[PDB]
């Protein structure tokens, strides 16, 4: 019998909460393109000039190895990795509450890729507990306090303080 | 007087739970690279096999408007804008009871990156939602039932089924 | 014994409060660049408009004499120096009470330069009295009072007018 | 109706005296360069081999908002700026009470750059306290103490600590 | 399960007390070079004559059984190896109580070199036993006595004694 | 009269426990190589397969002043130096509980150098006590803490960490 591990199991983490907002696709949601590769999907729900679009695509991976250092002896046989992409843009406005002609419109896009080799063990749960380490990297874990808390980091690493400040 | 709107107000949403696994980087993590706009974190408590790391960076973005749909309105504070990317790198390992010759390494990754115009009335929070709002994608929400239930969609996205099956 | 004077004995100065608004930079500032010779720190208090950061540096000055006239006879056998600069840059806004879309930003920066010998006799205080006598020359005195008194000359000198006006 | 904010009011900052000793221009200096963007001024009082000198001189910025990460709103005034260069030179000298023969000169020098926009709400005293806010940061702060206690960084940072010990 | 030993089991030993003098970094040093392979930290608390620095390097094996008398048939699959090195440099100072103008300077320097193969089973613990025993060859063990004893011997060696007492 | 001092007064240390290993040359060594300036020790209980031997070598060092920042001026009058080099060699095991048949051997390898001016007033003594020193770079000092504490980092530096946690 073959187990797969992912050596986790040594790390210290702080859980936090972090509620998903899902969309409802057939309330909202229309498909703009339907390639064999890669899906967009629109919302009807917007006005013309408001863009909200969300993109879903995946790509093969030649060499799941390939920038990465594991010796030659340790590599599995199946080599063929998936690379996911999710992307999400949105169009913001801003207007005044006094006047009714200022307004202008910001555009935000965020996406997530995900970089999966083309192993059996690997499961869907073992992949989203890692999409879940993944954005817990947003935050900073505190286990000196009595109950254990976190704190946000997003604004400081879009300032340019990267590193964390628990080091 | 001044309001930013995501526009998401006529968006249908549903709720679930997402409980991040945020590091104590104090126990766990050493800096490798602290280079100005590029900062590497590797975790000190895997084995010598294993690797652990995390990479923090931001570029400048010159126009948040450039390859979009939207353009700037006459009174838009800037075009600039700031594109953040949070990475993070695991070493998996697959072994076997029967035989101890028997093993191999997978690598994963990940990676989210962020792409935030350069507007004052945009929040620490107006981006953390926004990255819930994105991470939603990775389900599909029923506003049918009394209890709101969602589906997940990683498997079916990593296996070509890159349409949303509520639509 | 070797003993060091400033040679500023003899002259002739006027003293005036400078009040120094000293910042906390634990609660305030987090670092944006940990460079061996140049460190920049940012301020988390700020919207993503307004930009406020600092500047630490040093330079190693090869020959400390090489742009004075100080005869090779009376010259230090340690020729080395440190020059330090320290940089603020501010974002100044300007709005209107009566109209809530008036605004735009200003950039402000200053910086100080000081270009100390590396030699044992030079003292932290001395150097600190240094910058006393440096930041005294935005003001002007006056011992012909008869409470010795002062006057500023920052906007003057600004205008073009530098010759100060006891002169 | 117009106000210009320098979004220090969430800054938290600590004060401390800094008496500046200011020069009595009629008794002590006299004009060595007199061109019409650069004075040049030197110490009368100093002996042959002591050089004393100041240095007054304005640059026109092309565009103040070039080098930031700012950039022009629609309603600025002018893109115009001022650059201020405030100069001190000084021959410090060391001698020897056991020897006649042994003796030195060390030079110092030291300036202050200020980079004004040209906007009219930006007044005389908004520059005083900006420079008074600059000099804070060869310090650093406590709000802890009931007295506000400061202590000083100019000797770590010359000796390469740059980074305050307060972070 | 997979299990290493030293085979230090059956090998006889001595215990000595050797109390290391740890640095306190952020009181005493400053970072002269931040290469990706090899740092180099200085201490900015030393007067200007003395120079006391450090350097920490890492080289990659790339077979570590290179000059080893180990057979291929009993090598790990993977060759690939770590080489630490921890360098101290050191400026002591010769004076007289009689005379002031007596005087030189001694540099010493020292430096450790490990050789870690990358093995998940070798331990942090095991390597910091295996710098213990390196260490306790400056040493000579007599277990005979009633208390076990040891005798120095960095001098001895130096002088060109470099065989044991014992042998 | 002559004194040395190491300028180590005023540096700021903890110190922590590290207990050596120290052989017993008698039982379990004989020598491999009797040369005048190099002499190899090998283990003879160590079973066939395990190779345990050290070397112990002296090289003279011509211009101990060749590599450092001393100028001419402040030298001592003799120039002549030693180098000593203490290396380990051990061969670690792998096997399994489970497995006759499964294992493989590790080579260890570490050396420690040490430059020492040849100067009547550098002691045995003060030799060790470098030695301690150096051996304390292998860790990181905290004096905060009401009990001074200290962390080990070697395992750090060997995965890229190379700066000091305090730094
Ligand atoms: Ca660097
Ligand atoms: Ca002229």
């Amino acid at each position: 019998s073959k187990i797969l591990s992912t050596n986790n199991s040594n790390s210290n983490f702080v859980d936090t909460s972090f509620t998903l907002k899902v969309p409802v696709y057939s309330k909202d949601y229309r498909v703009t393109q339907d390639e064999p590769d890669e899906v967009v999907v629109a919302n009807r729900q917007q006005p013309f000039g408001v863009k909200n679009t969300a993109r879903y695509g995946i790509r093969q991976i030649a060499d799941v190895y390939r920038n990465t250092t594991i010796d030659r002896a340790y590599q599995s046989p199946s080599k063929k990795g998936t690379s996911l992409v999710v992307q999400v843009t949105e169009t913001w406005t801003v207007a005044s509450t006094d006047d009714e002609t200022y307004g202008y419109s910001l555009p935000f896009s965020a996406h997530v890729i995900v970089n999966v080799p083309q192993d059996a063990l690997i499961t869907e749960e073992i992949l989203y507990d890692a999409l879940k380490r993944l954005m817990g990297h947003f935050y900073e874990g505190n286990d000196t306090t009595s109950p254990t808390t976190t704190s946000v980091r997003l604004k400081d690493m879009l300032q340019g303080a990267l590193v964390p400040q628990s080091l």
